[PDB]
Parts: C-alpha cells; structure tokens; sequence
C-alpha cells in the first residue's frame, strides 16, 4: 500500500539479507520502519522511476511490510 514512485536523486534501500533479488527496494519511510534497518542494507540513489516494494511478499524473504503499512 506504499507504492511510492522514486524521484530523481532519491535514496532507495535494499536488504542484502532479505531481498529476493537486487531490484527489490524500500523507500526511506518504509526502510526506517522495517526490520531491515538492523540488517546488511544497500542504499542506491534513484535516477528517477522505479517504486517501493513494501508489502510485496514475493520481494522479501522476511519482513515484507514496514510498521506503517502492515
Ligand atoms: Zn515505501
Ligand atoms: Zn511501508
Ligand atoms: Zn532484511
């Protein structure tokens, strides 16, 4: 229920422990309210476009939702 579309220069966060593949990402809001802030995460700046995968159970091996969207 996030669905945020990233803007130019916006940080995106993946979790190296939980992402199903390297394109699985969270926006800043969802990352900071998720279990993955305590994991090995990777921040990549968006060039614009793409979207947050919070809530997609097929994107995450654990912790698919943040506290705001669960
Ligand atoms: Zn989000
Ligand atoms: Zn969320
Ligand atoms: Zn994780």
């Amino acid at each position: 229920l996030c669905g945020r579309v990233f803007k130019v220069g916006e940080p995106t966060y993946s979790c190296r422990d939980c992402a199903v593949d390297p394109t699985c990402v969270l926006c800043m809001e969802c990352f900071l309210g998720s279990i993955h802030r305590d994991h090995r995460y990777r921040m990549t700046t968006s060039g614009g476009g793409g979207f947050c995968d919070c809530g997609d159970t097929e994107a995450w091996k654990e912790g698919p939702y943040c506290q705001k969207h669960e």
